């Protein structure tokens, strides 16, 4: 994992990409939103576990640490996936190819339109930056490794060190992608910063989303069971 | 602001630094924690407004946008300040020079020890990275400009553009500080990323903190009044 080249890292992440799932509803029947979104999120989680195990360095960690990282990051990962899927659909959120929802549709649940608006704005930011697929997969892997790394013994110190080393490799990779695309050294650092700063907003969105869900979520046990 | 050199940006930010305030309690009297922390935060906010107005580019924005940015960022700014103050005090949070609290003291309020632990871990991360004062002031300014920029008309488009341009200048500045300190180009990008990724955790901490406070906060009107 730490011996991978930038090109190899990118290829590994692109290969690890999960599929785009569909919403489960009878399309011949008349058009609950939260039920549809929950069932979709449930099914995506399984594929996210598989994806996570294919992110270089991730399976080198202890099971306990893998669970902690996924516990911290899962909603951020679903959200960045959603925002990426929605990028070329101004004003809409592509939850699934058969479930493309606008802001007005979000108003059907109390507190939801606020979250829809933040996701739509992130998609807008992605569009304005012209985010590339190779950059997106790097960012999603960064979320997985970074979100829980500040909230964790000699083994723990080794785990955190490894995580930072893998994150450094992904940073190198992002820069390499920007250098290959022809950006100047200045533009490279600037774009790196712009991309990483969006991750703070994705964290914010996830926290707001978790508040919504807790006001009504995969347990440590379910995640542990799925990862073990 | 956009014509400032890296050295000028750093100097401007160092000059803008607010003072370290003291907790208001009778030190001759026997040792409420939340009351002490709230009163401290109240007084710090006033100085934060002054500081914000001295961050290059900030007063170029509309009053409304200044308020929005501060509304989004104020707790993150208090927290990064706290973590910086605490950096050379392992296991303790230096809320003020006369109010140095350990994790055990946080247990006196339900839900607080969790927040103390996250802040202490961030201080630990700062210590391990050997964060420099010049880097800290850059990061605090980045929080101010970035935290609310995704949640905002032709004027709004101009405002967001300006904010991104100022953020790009601060990125250039951070890199310049790392280049002057003798880091390689690789190390520069890596450290930039490490620093910006901590900001995601600071956002997380602020969200957790706001949840605590809302379960019991400066209004738009107070912030507007103070900024106007
Ligand atoms: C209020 C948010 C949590 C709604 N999110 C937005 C992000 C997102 C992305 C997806 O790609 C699929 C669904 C969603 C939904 C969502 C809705 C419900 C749940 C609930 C999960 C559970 O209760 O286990 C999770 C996410
Ligand atoms: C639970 C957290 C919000 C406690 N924080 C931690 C960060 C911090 C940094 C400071 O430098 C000073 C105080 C604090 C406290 C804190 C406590 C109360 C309030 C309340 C403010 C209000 O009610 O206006 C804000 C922050």
């Amino acid at each position: 994992a730490l011996s991978l080249t930038a090109d190899q890292m990118v290829s590994a992440l692109l290969d690890a990409e999960p599929p785009i799932l569909y919403s489960e509803y009878d399309p011949t029947r008349p058009f609950s939103m939260m039920g549809l979104l929950t069932n979709l999120a449930d099914r995506e989680l399984v594929h996210m576990i598989n994806w996570a195990k294919r992110v270089p360095g991730f399976v080198d960690l202890t099971l306990h640490d893998q669970v902690h990282l996924l516990e911290s990051a899962w909603l951020e990962i679903l959200m960045i996936g959603l925002v990426w899927r929605s990028m070329e659909h101004p004003g809409k959120l592509l939850f699934a190819p058969n479930l493309l929802l606008d802001r007005n549709q979000g108003k059907s649940v109390e507190g939801m339109v606020e979250i829809f608006d933040m996701l739509l704005a992130t998609s807008s930011r992605f569009r304005m930056m012209n985010l590339q697929g190779e950059e997106f997969v790097c960012l999603k892997s960064i979320i997985l490794l970074n979100s829980g790394v500040y909230t964790f013994t000699l083994k723990s110190l080794e785990e955190k060190d490894h995580i930072h080393r893998v994150l450094d490799k992904i940073t190198d990779t992002l820069i390499h992608l920007m250098a290959k695309a022809g950006l100047t050294l200045q533009q490279q650092h600037q774009r790196l910063a712009q991309l990483l700063l969006i991750l703070s907003h994705i964290r914010h969105m996830s926290n707001k989303g978790m508040e919504h869900l807790y006001s009504m979520v995969p347990s440590y046990d379910l995640l542990l069971e799925m990862l073990d």
